[PDB]
């Protein structure tokens, strides 16, 4: 619905509908149609997503260590791929070759054991594991 | 400019590496007021970006309470409590952890807070602050 922000009527639709209210039941609060409350939301999730992926870029290239992951490839060899920069680039990786696998089952776009699509798993600065679905430079 | 260009991750990755500015410049092959006005604005997204996820995890947050500016901070935490039993309670912070949070995230100037904040318990059960004040759409219907 605009750029950059969040409106009000941004931020009241996504907290009624956090509260378990339908868009029927919120265009009827607000005076309008439900076709437009549809349309508001998508942009408003369609907006934070994309400020999802800021934070993402931002975290990426303050990372410790990252390992790309391509299309086809085990699920269960990301750990010793993981761990063999980790001896190069002296630092601590604080998992486990299990810690990180339950680790991709949740959040990684992964088809049962074999990888979807292409991906990037970076430790931040942070040492908290996250996921990025954008392979960079050098 | 939804998003960081190219150039503007490639600016901020040869800072996080240590590189200056008057170093930047000549890779890209552009003078070093471009890499002023792109580095600057390439923060200004990811601050504005911070801002996004942050009123979004206060949203989908399980207990939010308001401070308005001139308020104690030590009537805070009881308030919290007070209305964090209705439903079910999981502040698994004490009385002077939180005091501890406010003191250190919070826009506070001595014991009086400055300006109007939100202290909520966001879906990692860790407190978070929002000067926001979304708690005037709780009440309708």
């Amino acid at each position: 619905g605009s750029k950059s922000f969040l409106t009000e009527q941004q931020i009241k639709i996504l907290r009624l509908r956090a509260r378990g209210l339908k868009q029927s039941e919120i265009a009827e609060l607000l005076g309008t149609s439900r076709a437009n409350i549809s349309i508001l939301e998508r942009r408003a999730l369609e907006k934070i997503e994309k400020a999802r992926n800021i934070i993402t870029i931002w975290e990426q290239i303050n990372s410790k260590i990252s390992v790309e992951v391509r299309k086809g490839e085990d699920i269960f060899t990301v750990p010793d791929k993981l761990f063999k920069k980790a001896d190069e680039l002296q630092i601590k990786v604080p998992y486990s070759t299990a810690e990180i696998i339950a680790f991709l089952v949740e959040h990684a776009p992964i088809s049962d054991r074999i990888a979807k699509r292409d991906f990037t798993l970076f430790l931040d600065a942070r040492d908290r594991l996250r996921i990025s679905e954008c392979l960079l430079e050098e």
